[PDB]
């Protein structure tokens, strides 16, 4: 039933097939049989495919593939097995594809890579995949003998009850390694062995309550690792404590994630020499996302994280029920240029507190995207102690309307009140502006004259009629789709003078022909700075469709 193109594309993703399709050719590039139901792939099956670039079998239901079953696929570059009911893994399916780039071989019920090594001869591979969530349990020494360089390597052994020491070691370069560790009694080993190779380490699923800190045998002390994240983790202050340990070795770690993970405060670590500061060595970014903290009795020591974030430039906490960021707590984040608390609980007399008169000395962007405050006024007056301050984000904020006249850092340039609730605007938005969001809001008119404004977002509001362009003189982008409009002046964006983006969408252009002659015009003399297409009201078709006598 297959259906191929031009360039040698077929498709035969989910028909019903029990076995491969009879007769392929050398014509065909790239074969997708996924969803299938081929149980079995024989010697003859794939015997006349010499050009295929791209075999995807994922999802099928393949439960034995003979070993020269590949054989005469030189020309292999990526393959795809994942999925299947491969109970047993055999070196000889990958003995003729030196030309492999990517091997998907995860969500297969192996318990182990087999007796012999399967990618010694894959010396082009870039991306590897394996494991499974249930049956996967061991990782050998000959595991990944032969590999020596890989972009994306990844892991799935929630499973594992073994791990040889060195398995990992033999591979020189990884730039992104994905594991899925359920416990952590391996995690100190595998960290021994790829110190010296691992850009991006990424671990996911893990429990690391009762991970423990002891000295690796590192060769030099220099990891090229860059990024570390942990994913749907469980922590302890115990076993956190004892995971920055491992910090001093990676002396060149920039950022550090920890994504929808749970920190349990029993434990309690008290050893003084057993706390290890070294201000995080180089953390240059701090990311956490969905932090779950169950039961936070009383006060904890904090400062044993003051002199722990004095040289991170960015950080980044988003819903994890962050309420107040203690004063001194911000006095000491002395290199913060970024700070993003988004979907938090924060509040105008604890956001009083959080940017005391040093706090975030050097903060050049803020974020308090979706939070509790209440009052456009107060917030801008408590935040003139940031004097660095120019780029302000506090939409999704129900604010009370705002006054005539306001207070806000004097660096400001950027501000963001996109949802905010907002029927009106006034003066309270500074000139200085260079970038301004008042979309998805309430607004009928904007009247503001923004002299340096090079960025306007409307979008999604009920203006009738457009803004003056005489309002925005050296505006380069505007955004103003979903708005209602139905007309523009006759000249309008040739006034516009340094437009370069204009979205016009969705809004009920009457395209009567007197009245939409020039709107047409100009959208076919200037498509390349229309985003999307502004259609007629009524009909439906491209407003630079119409072209009146
Ligand atoms: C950078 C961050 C630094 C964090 C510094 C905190 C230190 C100590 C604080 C102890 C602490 O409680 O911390 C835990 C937070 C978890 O918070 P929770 O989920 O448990 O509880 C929600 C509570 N919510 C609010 O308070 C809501 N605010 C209004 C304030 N109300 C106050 C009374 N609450 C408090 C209480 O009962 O205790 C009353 C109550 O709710 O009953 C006063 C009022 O409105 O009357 C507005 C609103 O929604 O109406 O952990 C982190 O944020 C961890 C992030 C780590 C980042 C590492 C980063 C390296
Ligand atoms: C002003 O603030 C706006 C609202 O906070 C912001 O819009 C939001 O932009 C983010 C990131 O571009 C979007 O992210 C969400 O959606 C994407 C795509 O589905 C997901 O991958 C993300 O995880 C996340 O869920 C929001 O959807 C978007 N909200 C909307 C629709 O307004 C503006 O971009 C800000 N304006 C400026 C000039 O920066
Ligand atoms: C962040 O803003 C502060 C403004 O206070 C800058 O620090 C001040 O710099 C002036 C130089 O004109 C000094 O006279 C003050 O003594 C400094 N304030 C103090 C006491 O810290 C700071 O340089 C800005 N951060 C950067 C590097 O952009
Ligand atoms: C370890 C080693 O010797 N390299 C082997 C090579 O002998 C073998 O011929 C090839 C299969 O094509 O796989 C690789
Ligand atoms: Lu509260």
């Amino acid at each position: 039933s297959l259906s191929c193109d031009a360039s040698g594309v077929c498709d035969g993703r989910s028909r019903s097939f029990t076995s491969i399709p009879s007769g392929l050719t050398a014509a065909m590039k790239s074969l997708d049989l996924s969803f299938n139901k081929i149980t079995y792939i024989g010697h003859g099956d794939l015997r006349a495919c010499a050009n295929l670039q791209v075999l995807i079998l994922k999802s099928s239901r393949i439960n034995t593939i003979e070993g020269d079953a590949f054989y005469s696929l030189g020309s292999l570059e990526h393959l795809d097995l994942s999925d299947n009911h491969l109970s047993s893994l055999s070196s000889s399916w990958f003995g003729p594809l030196s030309s492999l780039k990517y091997l998907n071989l995860m969500g297969n019920p192996y318990q182990t890579l087999g007796v012999t090594s399967l990618f010694p001869n894959l010396t082009n591979l870039q991306t590897l995949r394996i494991g499974n969530v249930e049956t996967f349990s061991e990782i050998r020494r000959i595991d990944f003998a032969g590999l020596t360089s890989l972009n994306e390597l990844e892991i799935k052994a929630l499973s594992l009850r073994n791990y040889q020491s060195q398995s990992l070691k033999s591979i020189r370069d990884i730039h992104h390694l994905t594991l899925h560790l359920s416990e952590s009694a391996f995690l100190l080993e595998i960290f021994a062995d790829i110190l010296s190779s691992v850009r991006y380490l990424e671990l996911r699923d893990t429990n690391l309550a009762r991970f423990q800190f002891s000295p690796l045998p590192v060769d030099e002390v220099s990891s090229p690792m860059k990024k570390l994240a942990f994913r749907g983790s469980v922590l302890t202050d115990e076993s956190f404590n004892e995971l920055l340990k491992l910090l001093r070795y990676i002396l060149e770690l920039s950022e550090v994630e920890f994504d929808d993970c749970t920190l349990n405060g029993l434990g309690d670590f008290n050893p003084s020499e057993s706390d290890v500061v070294s201000e995080l060595g180089k953390v240059e970014t701090v990311t956490i996302r969905r932090l779950h903290i169950p039961q936070f009795y009383l006060f904890y020591d904090l400062s044993t994280v003051y002199s722990l974030l004095e040289k991170v430039k960015r950080i980044t906490v988003e819903n994890s029920k962050v309420f107040l960021v203690p004063c001194s707590f911000s006095q000491h984040l002395k290199s913060l240029e970024f700070l993003d608390l988004s979907e938090n609980l924060m509040v105008e007399e604890y956001l009083k507190n959080s940017a005391c008169k040093g706090a975030w000395p050097s903060l050049q962007t803020l974020v308090l995207s979706q939070n509790h405050l209440r009052s456009m006024q107060k917030t801008g007056e408590i935040l003139l102690t940031l004097k660095n301050l120019t780029s302000l984000d506090i939409s999704r904020n129900t604010f009370h309307p705002m006054p005539d006249s306001c207070q806000w850092p004097e660096k400001m340039r950027f501000l963001n009140l996109s949802s905010t609730g907002i029927r009106v605007v006034k003066t309270c938005i500074p000139q200085t502006l260079e970038v301004l969001d008042v979309s998805n809001n309430n607004l009928d008119s904007f009247s503001l004259f923004l002299p340096r404004l090079q960025e306007l977002y409307i979008s999604r509001n009920k203006l009738k009629t457009l803004p003056d362009a005489s309002l925005f003189p050296v505006l380069l982008v505007m955004k103003i789709a979903s708005n209602q409009l139905k007309s523009v002046p006759d000249g309008i964006f040739d006034r516009l003078t340094s437009l370069q983006k204009i979205w016009l969408h969705t809004n009920p252009w009457d395209c009567s022909c007197p009245r939409i002659d020039y709107l047409s015009r100009w959208l076919n003399k200037n498509s390349q700075k229309e985003q999307g297409s502004a259609k007629c009201s009524g009909s439906g078709k491209p407003v630079r469709s119409i072209i009146c006598p």
